[PDB]
């Protein structure tokens, strides 16, 4: 199985007067590349996929692809949808425009069954010839892709090689790798990056890496090298920032942090997302002071 | 300028018995003739409003144009009747929700249902700005829709009440949260709003506490019974409304043995009201067992034809 | 079926120098009797059953029975336990010492199965010849008596006549009365007293009635006569106090309120229960100022 | 800080004609000692603490202490209660009768506040001079000991040296050891034994070790010696039995499994606990066949 593993960053999408700041986007990706990241995930949840247009979604995948040219860094394009026909079209674009693989979030809102989830992902996997990573985040979607369903998709579909789990369920992470140790389990929750990696997980899709790419990449590579003592040391140091980056719904805190660090020019979201409370803004600023934030 | 005293300034409302319309498919396309036929069946069985392209209508898997087409069919079919059209117009992107509201307004809908943004989990402040933008975009009634099990977020009582008091067009909320405490909270602190049952099994408890209508899944199959229940309750004939609610519990529950609208479309097919049991992925046919369970609960109810 | 229904009070247990204030106990009960209450529940959750000795538990039931003699007010003695042998002994005491019935909470902590709950409650019901009201409160016990189990127990055991629900699950309350309308559904959550009664519930077991017995009494009796407009008005008026009385775990707020009203002489709990926060202490007092509190 | 760590067993309590089978109790403990176990926990949740009398509770601690005398295996006696006066009395007994330390579950059912939990545990720790391990299991108690409270108790009370966590919250376990790395985090959920140990947890209080003490022992010692690959190997191998041992509420499956393995004479519980369903009985049997069960 072709895989995409290692330290990965769920890229924020910087806005400038209600438009994608395409130049800042490429600059932010180069900063990720130059700080040891193994792959970038354009237009995921952290990238405000929901409020980007179809064309903007496609533009950011192209910017990510162009910027990682000449490096080893892969582009795991965000291509999920709660409509299978739409998710299939997004997978096909990502394949045809140079993405190395796709991240495909479990359908949100319409609550498909396990059978429907199976057919949803089978259709996506059959549409392309590049790796496909499932993404389970029941707190956001309202559904869950069961261990059995994930394992069936991994065994039945060539392209499906693992899952990004954001479910606060280390039991499930044992369950998955105990019954299908060949799959690539990817942490989708920064605070528990090390426990997932120490159980045989092979990478992270990180929010924190947007702000501290060197530390997340170092954490991941230590674990992948079975230096669990050094990996845990960074996970412990990062807990305070890992937690505060979710004091409000992601990506509200991480964008606040990127703005406070001078890495984006404006603290701009698209509704229904918004600036955090003044109190949480202040709390984010204070936590940041304990970490060394790389510039450009 | 903006002000905080809209609670008692005349609000156009859409209340009573309402149906979350299923969207029939035929060879992967919207069966538009069946759609209108189903709406006429609702009109002829005492329903007060229809909700095109909501959750039960598989809004998520319809194209933007199909979404718009079904609103137009709903509007056209309800012309000349007493039945209003509460068009599904929500989105988790505010830009998109605003455009959907504007379409519904410009194409004859009487109001819009606007579900809380799903998946991206806005804050209470974000939800406030989201609905303020929508309400300021059109001049037709806006019913908020809270269903946290599907969206991942909840519109708090405080936020709902703030929206009712701050925005002229926001007149109430459709609650699907299994939270009768919240329904007390809402109407005890802002009794002027229209609380709408979004959970068929608890239609009567919500109505008996001052709720003013239902947006029903069961009404797809049994429109006469849901409309009778609602009108009894609105007339304070709580004995007769509760009697129907209790009788409807078995079908009300089985219609969610799998994720709505999978069972209701199954039931509509078994009753001969739609010609094919067709969904759009990721939605699909139910299991055998649940198919049999739905068929078997249906045997207890008298299903009106066309 | 012999039943105990109507407006009922989960009595607080006042302490005085670490011992049960037996005179204040009787005085509080008389206050309930004189303000329209139909039954009292001695030594339930609100009475801090967990920290009373067997002798204090038994002493408090005797005080309730003695105080309601010659009145229309019944004693629904708290007699549950997570050990069936203990619950049987507790039921037998209440019967042999004049209680009109028993409330028996579902076993807490040890999480019996539905079969276990059935055998647990059958043993209790067969041990006595007085009514047995089940008590479902999953947030506290960690278990739930399913609708099927409650209905089976109601149909299989003569003396089991209903259930006190504290589960915030109005769907379940429809479920219960739609499929077994003969049972007595009792509200165990003050804020939703009216919704449960308006659906055919026949009483409440109230925390708020400790402080405002006349108001919970009028609410219940209005509703039982299908004067739903008057009952809903009191339920709506009571929401603020009904909610603040759970700003910390009951009975911490209600005992605080009883102390603030001068109805008990000490704000004394037994550990692990404790005084509320000073902030919540002030919040309870402010909510109370909006309500008409009867004296002795 | 005096500590009790390593591989520990929450001992089942076998019954014989409605009484504690005291001879089987000692033999089962002797089996644990002979398979590398570091300590035994008499009369915990798995030992049906809720339905034993005070004298049976006291008898089993004495049997545990006597049987581990002359060996290096310690006795961490179950001594919790939801009444602080009771929890102090049980702690005092355990010290006074030779236990090496006490496990004290968070008060169940009465839902103390964090302030109440602090005062509850402070009272327990001050009553004895032996180590005190907190036990957090919110699914059973209805309350949670917050990370702040655990750390505060650890820092303020000499005897409180850690916590046994049964909360399916690996985030909280990172939180605990990142902010207070000196405490002893003990796994209370067998399926996630390895992830908790690999993050710096120092032991387990196991249900599975009742049946497979050699495997749970090896798992813990592999991890404590930083052979994470071998510890993960047994954890993955043990998942099926770890999961099936909770298909019904613990200790219903483990006692069933011990009976099916011929390690106890009867499949006897105390109500409200009961035999499993025939289906789950069959499921436990089936899963067991894949594992090598040590005899006597
Ligand atoms: N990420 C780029 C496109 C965003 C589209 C959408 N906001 C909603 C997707 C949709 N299926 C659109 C249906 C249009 C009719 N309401 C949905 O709203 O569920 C999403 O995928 O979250
Ligand atoms: N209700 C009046 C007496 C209170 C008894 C007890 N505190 C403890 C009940 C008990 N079964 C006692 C077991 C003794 C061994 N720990 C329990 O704690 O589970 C409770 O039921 O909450």
């Amino acid at each position: 199985k072709n895989i995409i593993i290692g330290a990965m960053t769920a890229l924020i999408t910087p806005f400038k007067n209600g438009k994608v700041d395409e130049q800042s986007y490429a600059r932010l990706i180069k900063r990720q590349i130059e700080n040891g990241i193994d792959a970038v995930v354009p237009v995921g949840t952290t990238g405000e996929s929901a409020t980007l247009t179809a064309e903007e979604h496609r533009t950011c995948i192209e910017i990510a692809v162009e910027t990682c040219k000449g490096t080893k860094v892969k582009v795991l394009a965000g291509a999920g949808s709660n409509a299978t026909h739409e998710a299939v079209g997004l997978a096909k674009f990502a394949k045809e425009h140079g993405a190395d693989g796709i991240l495909s979030v479990a359908p949100y809102y319409n609550k498909p069954t396990q059978q429907g989830l199976y057919e949803h992902y089978k259709a996506i996997a059959q549409s392309v010839d590049i790796p496909v990573l499932l993404y389970n985040v029941p707190g956001r979607t309202g559904c869950e892709i069961s261990t059995d369903t994930i394992i069936k998709l991994f065994r039945d579909c060539e392209n499906i090689y693992g899952v990004k789990e954001a479910s606060g369920n280390i039991d499930k992470c044992v369950d998955l790798l105990a019954h299908e140790p060949r799959m690539m389990l990817i942490s989708g929750e920064d605070a528990i990056n090390y426990p997932i990696l120490s159980n045989g997980g092979k990478g992270v899709i990180s929010v924190t890496s947007n702000l501290l790419p060197d530390m997340i990449s170092a954490l991941t590579h230590f674990a992948l090298d079975e230096n669990y003592k050094e990996a845990k040391k960074i996970n412990d140091e990062l807990y305070n920032i890992n937690k505060i980056l979710f004091c409000e719904s992601n990506p509200i805190p991480i964008k606040t942090a990127m703005y406070l660090a001078g890495l984006i020019e404006s603290l701009e979201f698209r509704l229904p997302l918004c600036s955090p409370s003044k109190e949480n803004f202040a709390k984010i600023e204070e936590v940041m002071k304990k970490y060394k934030i790389k510039g450009f």
